């Protein structure tokens, strides 16, 4: 299906079958920021997969990032 | 099916079927964060999948991130 | 179905089958944050899934994440 049919309209929205995401402001103050980590085995023969896949950020796998943004 | 017409209107909104989050602020002040991890083992064959699928963030799989933001 | 018609109006909203999630703020003052953890074996064949899945953060899977934000 999905015919989204318009006419006319100042500033109108219509949304069929998606996937819709948002977010805001993320401020951390501070006067010290100290991280210690050991990883050891993340992955042994992990398979994975995506389709029509999204994201707002820093794709990855298998990883230590350690300290992200 | 999915017809979703209309004739005119200023700013109106039509959501059929589909899935739609938000979020806020997330504020943390402080002075000090410590951060002490040790990840072993966590994966071990994880079969993953996707499809049609979003996030507003940052992606990943089998990590040990240590602070996200 | 999911017909959805409309001929006029100023600021109308209509939502049919769907899935909508909101949040707030989440402020969080201190003054020492201290964290320690210790994971030893999460994944072990976990298999997953997922279709038209949406997220207003940070997607992961087998994770030690920490400090989330």
């Amino acid at each position: 299906g999905n015919v989204t049919a318009d006419k006319d309209g100042v500033a109108d929205v219509s949304i069929e079958d998606s996937v819709i995401s948002l977010s805001g402001d993320h401020c951390i103050i501070g006067r010290t920021l100290v991280v210690h980590e050991k990883a050891d085995d993340l992955g042994k023969g992990g398979n994975e997969e995506s389709t029509k896949t999204g994201n707002a950020g820093s794709r990855l796998a298998c990883g230590v990032i350690g300290i992200a943004q």
